């Protein structure tokens, strides 16, 4: 039994899980938010108590010390010296990573060189790494890329029919992202039906907030619909997801737009808060819409038909389909999603069992269906976790 | 019988045919240049070298005088080409007054192509105002797509007062090479679930369900969709504010990328035209080899989107100036599609037969030549001279 702590830190937060490996059992989980500002606040949970504290949080720096205080203050750990590896979340490997790498000082450089890609993300990403290797100096620890699972793909599904110039020279490409989440639900898959994933062709569903769709066959990666940037694919919470390219320069001439304008329009003002006009969030506009708001309804409509298209294009891609998988937030818990997406699709001999989709059971296709259909609690953590085994204990 | 003219109307030019209708028959057909004038006939040809109000002139002069029509009033009517009837033309139109002012109103749209199209519909009045003008707009035919079909995930502002939406474009040729289609099987179009491969300089993708566009592949713009000949079609939105901030680009900048530099032209660094890429690969270029593997794939997975859409495919057509000849093209957009009883008969594609699919295979694959001018006809005898 070894104990494994992954961490996710963001421009103002720490997410942390600890975890008994390889059995992959929670110890305690929680969340360090609003670093640096007022209203900071600490959330610690175990399997059987909760405590919340707000509190000033400095810097990361701070946010590290009260985590690790906090693991024997609270009798979760006798003492530190029982961590024995820690996994690192990082936004954007590029073209550089194609698995999780063991953190040393070059795998750091590396991670920072990458932040003109993932600006927002990657060097605060590298900064937890920094102060996890300060504060436990001893602890292995494993930066796990959620690219890197994409790397799979061929040129001819990274490659933007853009001049080459932008690929050569501006490293303009698709990278895909919800790496960690396609490739733990995948291996799950494929353990729950007994099978090497090598032997089915998947499409893997991973709709949250955001919301991506990926192509595996092969074991690999082979499409993704998340691109250059976590905008784009099909449409998410605030996100449009993929529009016409040309309404963008229309709308710097017509409306006189800046680039951040466009790239607040195309993050934050869209998907479903832009076209229910209620909320982001999935079961509010079911809500609305389930009580006559038609453009909430029309919101639901267009967002499964954005996941159908992005599904269809990947298993003609395939030349076919074995399973399809769902997960995250919506398709975890959305049965009428579902239920939405996998309609009328018997040139697949893909149906739904209506009594196990209700009940989000762990497949849910018809009786008599060809395709299986998984319901698959996604677990990054838990990904991250095996991650840090595979590479820093080997034993 | 009738004698139809159909009209295209270039920034820069001024395409007509003349058929016999409805036979189908061409009487005369023929192009003006550099606004160099040409007039082919069954058995004739005529050259020459020499504003758009001149080439009406002459154009008209040349049928009274090449002796293809012994008077101008042996016209019975005249089609003209729009390019954008946005949401108000779901069908051709009957160019009565009005429908000019509205055409016009639209060029906000189509800035380029629709005041000149509205300039010769004028011209054609003044010139020959005895005989009756229909409009045949290129978006009409797909005014039947749902909003799940043409609605951005935008801020629902965009669409309600700017306008924002998928139109589609091609409209004319996805309809005329759908209902050819039908006429060859002896079935109606509505039995049918068909994918239509609109694949010239300008490529576009459009799904035919019961009688009735469902979905294309061009959006707002025609700049959209699959990988054309020098345009983009469809890339990730963000890479474009990515490219103001890092490289100071300018709007009409990022339309001239994504219109003109990019495409087969910007992957192969070759040229746009897919026969020059074709044997830049064959000699061993790599970018043009590439150049014509993306472009096989992005109409690939336009194609699997809209048979999702459709629950099934019944047959797949190929069009256009590349669907037509390149048998490379088709085989390569064709290539490992048995989960859909879809394969190609390597004999037929090779000599592009109107038929392509394997014998054993579910799917109707088909090589159709587009003719818009006579889809045109049809709607100027629908709308003109309806006995």
């Amino acid at each position: 039994t070894y104990k494994i702590m992954a961490i996710n830190a963001g421009s103002s937060s720490l997410k942390f899980q600890l975890l008994n490996m390889p059995q992959g059992a929670l110890l305690c989980q929680g969340l360090i938010e609003r670093i640096g500002l007022p209203e900071a606040r600490f959330t610690l949970k175990t399997s059987a108590q909760k405590w919340q504290e707000t509190l000033p949080i400095a810097d990361h720096h701070e946010a590290v010390t009260l985590l690790l205080e906090a693991l024997t203050g609270r009798g979760i750990l006798s003492s530190l010296q029982e961590i024995d590896g820690v996994g690192h979340r990082v936004a954007h490997g590029g073209e550089r990573f194609k698995d999780a790498a063991l953190v040393c000082d070059d795998t750091l450089r590396e991670i920072e060189r990458l932040a003109e890609l993932a600006p927002l993300h990657n060097p605060v990403n590298a900064l937890g790494i920094r102060l996890f290797r300060q504060l436990l100096p001893a602890v292995p620890a494993v930066a796990v890329f959620d690219t890197a699972f994409h790397q799979t793909l061929a040129p001819e599904a990274w490659l933007y029919p853009l001049p080459w110039r932008y690929y050569a020279e501006l490293g303009i490409r698709r990278y895909g992202f919800h790496g960690t989440s396609h490739h733990y639900v995948s291996s799950a898959l494929a353990e729950k039906l007994g099978v090497p994933l090598s032997a089915l062709r998947v499409v893997s569903c991973h709709l949250g907030n955001g919301c991506s769709v990926c192509a595996i066959k092969g074991g690999q990666s082979v499409n993704t619909s998340m691109g250059f940037t976590p905008q784009s694919g099909v449409m998410m919470g605030t996100r449009s997801g993929d529009i016409d390219p040309s309404i963008l320069p229309w709308l710097v001439e017509k409306e006189g737009k800046s680039a951040q304008q466009l790239s607040q329009l195309l993050n934050n003002e869209s998907g479903l808060l832009g076209v229910s006009g209620v909320s982001s969030d999935y079961r509010d506009v079911e809500q609305a819409a389930d009580a006559g708001n038609e453009r909430a309804a029309l919101a639901l409509s267009l967002f499964a038909e954005r996941i159908r298209a992005t599904i269809g294009s990947y298993i003609m891609q395939m030349g076919g389909l074995d399973a399809l998988i769902f997960t995250g937030g919506i398709g975890e818990n959305s049965a009428r999603a579902r239920a939405a997406i996998c309609r009328n699709l018997h040139f697949l001999g893909l149906a739904l069992d209506d009594e196990k989709n209700q009940r989000s059971a762990t497949f849910i296709q018809a009786d008599n269906a060809l395709v299986k259909v998984a319901v698959i609690n996604t677990n990054e953590e838990l990904m991250i976790a095996r991650d840090v085994m595979r590479l820093a204990l080997p034993q």
